[PDB]
């Protein structure tokens, strides 16, 4: 009978499966690919970075607690946000199934997916009822820009600043 919010805890652990198995692809396939193309793979390995969910998890637990504490603890009213968030995030953020497309520049689907999944879902789910929590998450945008910018960098790395001549003589 955990003292902390059982819902927020488990539901917050859910993204741990999609985020773990998700990035698990770049964990090895990424470290290697870097040997071929130029990638910012120099950033601390998922070992030190992956803790992204650890920090956001702490803030999450806090926000959640507030949301439910407002509408009145965890009730049928809290099941709509928490749930709609778990379900929407599951099928929507479920980006690990793109392993097949992870070998293509489309690999960006990861960032775009998880970014809009937790962000969008939390906007209509949590921020919709409790605006204060949204502030505890606010510092999560940096993370969104982290992955998002990552992919953007790769693209411009192998293909950027285009506009030259052809053959001519
Ligand atoms: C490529 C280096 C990755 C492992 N890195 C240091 C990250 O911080 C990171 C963590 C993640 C955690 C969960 C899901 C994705 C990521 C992505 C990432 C960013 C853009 C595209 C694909 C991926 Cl796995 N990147």
């Amino acid at each position: 009978m955990p003292e902390s919010w059982v819902p927020a805890v488990g539901l917050t652990l859910v993204p741990s499966l999609g985020g773990f198995m998700g990035a698990y692809f770049v964990r090895g396939e990424g470290l290697r690919w870097y040997a071929g193309l130029q990638k910012p793979s120099w950033h601390p390995p998922r070992w030190t970075l992956a803790p992204i969910w650890g920090t956001l998890y702490s803030a999450m637990g806090y926000g959640s607690y507030i949301v439910w504490k407002e509408l009145g603890g965890f009730t049928e009213d809290a099941m709509v946000p928490l749930g709609l968030y778990t379900g929407q995030l599951a099928l929507n953020w479920a980006w690990p199934p793109i392993f097949f497309g992870a070998r293509q520049m489309g690999w960006a689907l990861a960032d775009l997916l998880l970014v809009s999944g937790v962000a969008t879902a939390t906007t209509l789910a949590w921020h919709r009822v409790s605006p204060p929590a949204a502030r505890l998450l606010y510092p999560y945008l940096a993370w969104l820009a982290f992955a998002t910018v990552l992919n953007y960098y790769v693209w411009r790395d192998n293909s950027g600043r285009r506009g030259g001549s052809r053959l001519a003589e």
